[PDB]
């Protein structure tokens, strides 16, 4: 039996608004309503893993495992095999995988992180769930982030403590938080991005919606205006949005929209809004292809509508050679020319570089580099050709190409790290200098660039 270099991954978000569901919600499983939908002769078909996200849920983990593998069994007519669940208050991620990939899925991690302080800690935050597949990992974060229009950077915050203090993927990755730790990272749930107008246009954007014209409403969405900014979800992607706000509507119907202020919301207006949220996250150059991203129509139980995204997504076998794992394999070397880092920083320090690579028996630390002022006040960290060379594994170029290197600058005199990053070993050429380049970040923040040229040596 060949080892998968696909995988088709279901992504539900769903704030359940503490009511039990409806007895039929398989229209979600199967991405049917509204949005980009998956084809009816699909629906046999099963995806190789589920990844449920509720919040506000009013069920046990045993009754919600009920509901949700019966429903798989009745659209499938496979019976699922539970990965992992993990609930922080009534926020709950479900993994469930088809049982041919029991033998594939190892080192299965769950965490949550509660987001505020006092007043604020008590209902909000996420969970989350990591674990291999083959040669591949996977990350899953289900979070509930404060509610109401005017907390948007609240909402920014409870991301930013999210992805500093979850700690899912390989430990030993220490320099890196969650948004360097997976070749795949989709990050869902109620996020509760408002729809950013007056309170007065509330019946417009209503009438705007029964016409199925969510331009000028999206051009409003401040989870849209705050990554366009850089105030949130950096280098996350989203499919566009082709279907009607999922919040907040009357229960029973999906006929209206309940908009005004009532002692139940604090006396805060809720306008129509994409509150219920898809995003991803992948390394470099992996395959990665959104099929689906909708709101169900059928589901009614609470005041939002379920969202479901679908992804393809590349994924690698474990690899075993006559040399690595366990040695090197001096066919293979990495080479870098010609580096710098350019940082943010207002700081004088010295900084090394540490490379980390499933691909090498363990991370390299680089000799110190030579700072320098750029032509514009930046710290310019050289590396020229100093840096070391890296032994792979594996030179066997079907592996070596898919890999990763990671890189963290960190300072000499704290070993703190300044800026994390990611460089595709999938090259263009063997033998051949190369330009790379990432983007670094350190707490999910831009704070500088990552470039010079590689030299990828294979056993071809
Ligand atoms: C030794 C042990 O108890 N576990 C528990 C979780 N295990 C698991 C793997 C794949 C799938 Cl689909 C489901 C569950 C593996 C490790």
């Amino acid at each position: 039996q060949p080892e998968p270099d696909m995988i088709t991954i279901f992504i539900g978000t769903w704030n359940m608004g503490n009511a039990p569901p409806p007895k039929k919600i398989t229209s979600w499983f199967l991405s049917k309503g509204q949005g980009k939908t998956r084809d009816d002769s699909a629906d046999y078909i099963p995806h190789d893993i589920y990844v449920i996200g509720t919040q506000e849920d009013p069920l046990s983990e045993k009754e919600w495992l009920e509901i949700l593998k019966h429903s798989l069994q009745e659209i499938t007519s496979v019976t699922f095999k539970t990965v992992a669940i993990h609930t922080l208050w009534n926020i709950r991620i479900v993994v469930l995988a088809k049982p041919e990939h029991e033998n594939r899925i190892s080192h299965i991690c769950t965490d949550n992180v509660k987001t505020g302080i006092a007043n604020t800690l008590g209902n909000k935050g996420a969970v989350g769930v990591s674990f291999m597949f083959n040669g591949t990992s996977l990350g899953f974060v289900n979070s509930h982030l404060t509610s109401g229009s005017e907390k948007k950077l609240r909402r920014n915050q409870n991301y930013m403590n999210i992805l500093r203090f979850l700690a899912l993927g390989d430990k030993k990755l220490s320099p890196f938080n969650i948004t360097h730790r997976f070749t795949h990272l989709f990050w869902f749930g109620d996020l509760n991005y408002r729809v950013d107008l007056p309170t007065w246009e509330a019946e417009t954007i209503i009438q705007k919606i029964k016409q199925q014209q969510y331009a000028d409403l999206l051009s409003h969405d401040q989870l849209l205006t705050e990554r366009r900014e850089q105030k949130v979800f950096l280098h996350f992607e989203e499919e566009e949005i082709t279907f009607a706000p999922t919040y907040r509507f009357e229960r029973l119907t999906r006929d209206k929209y309940a908009y005004t202020k009532q002692k139940a919301t604090g006396m805060k207006y809720n306008l129509p809004s994409w509150c219920d949220r898809v995003l991803w996250k992948s390394y470099p150059l992996v395959h990665v292809v959104c099929q689906s991203y909708g709101s169900t129509s059928d589901i009614m139980t609470s005041d939002h509508s379920p969202v479901f995204a679908t992804f393809e997504a590349g994924v690698t076998s474990q690899f075993v050679s006559k040399n690595g794992p366990g040695t090197v394999d001096s066919q293979g070397q990495i080479e870098f020319l010609r580096c710098y880092a350019t940082l943010k920083t207002k700081s004088q320090t010295k900084f090394y570089l540490e490379f980390h690579s499933s691909c090498l028996e363990s991370f390299v630390k680089s000799q110190e580099g030579e700072n320098e002022e750029g032509s514009e006040g930046e710290l310019v960290v050289k590396f020229g050709e100093t840096l070391p060379k890296l032994k792979p594994i594996i030179s066997d170029p079907e592996y070596l190409l898919d890999q990763h290197i990671l890189i963290s600058i960190k300072s000499s005199d704290s070993d703190e790290s300044y800026g994390e990053g990611c460089i595709a070993l999938r090259l263009e050429a063997t033998e051949t200098q190369l330009p790379i380049y990432t983007p670094l970040t350190h707490h999910g923040e831009l704070t500088g660039h990552f470039q010079g040229e590689i030299k990828l040596q294979t056993s071809q």
